[PDB]
Order: structure tokens, then sequence, then C-alpha cells
């Protein structure tokens, strides 16, 4: 499966956050693609816009969608996973289905050093505009 560069995957993505999924929620039949609610850790990138733009629940938890979704090669989790994901919050035209959920972007990566690290690099270095 042919995945960006992480280069362009950075760019694509206001909201890069790490955490750990602790339930599967419902699905979204037109996509064919579900949702997650996700225990954040800690932001990577984009934390000022969750912070103005989406309602937590448990002042750490959010709802990720577009899990499943073909156009991306890690797209599947479980309940317990641990990752890097890599979001926008959903468009308004994914209104109401989506209201007020996180959408996944791009491929999922593991929780490794070298990726936070390559992450935070990336993040900072685009930073510097
Ligand atoms: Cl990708």
């Amino acid at each position: 499966c042919p995945e960006r560069e992480l280069q362009r995957r950075e760019e694509e993505a206001n909201v890069v956050l790490t955490g750990t999924v602790e339930e599967i929620m419902n699905v979204d039949p037109v996509h064919h693609t579900y949702s997650c609610k996700v225990r954040v850790w800690r932001y990577l990138k984009g934390k000022d816009i969750v912070t103005h733009e989406i309602l937590l629940d448990g002042g750490n938890k959010v709802v990720i969608g577009g899990f499943g979704d073909p156009l991306i090669c890690d797209n599947q989790v479980s309940t317990g996973d641990t990752r890097i994901f890599f979001v926008n919050p959903a468009p308004q035209y994914m209104w109401p289905a989506h209201r007020n959920e996180l959408m996944l972007n791009s491929s999922l990566m593991r929780i490794t050093l070298r990726n936070l690290e390559e992450v935070e690099h990336c993040v900072e270095e685009h930073r510097k505009l």
C-alpha cells in the first residue's frame, strides 16, 4: 500500500496527537468507516485547534472517525491500541453524523521514540516559515 511521505502527511494534518483507543463507537454506513473514543496523552501538533473547536468528554477524551478508510494504509484499531493520530476537525458538511469529531487524515503510526522524534522534528521543521 503506497503511503505519502511523512512531510506531506504532516502538511495535511492540522492536528497530530497520541492516545489510546478506549472503545469503538458506531459506524458510518455512507463512507464505510468507524469511530472510536480516544484518551489523548499529549498533542504533537494542533492542540490550540482542538481546544477551540472540539468539546471534550472527560477532559482528555476525543472521538476520531474515518477508521477503515480505504484511502489510508494503516487505518484499523482495536480497544487498547496506542497510536499517533494524524487528524483534522470534521468539516461541517460531514455534520451532524461526524459533528464534534476529529477525522483520521493518514496512516496510524506506532508509539516508538523514533516516531515521536521524527514526527516532532518534521512538525518543528515546518513550523519554520
Ligand atoms: Cl497515507
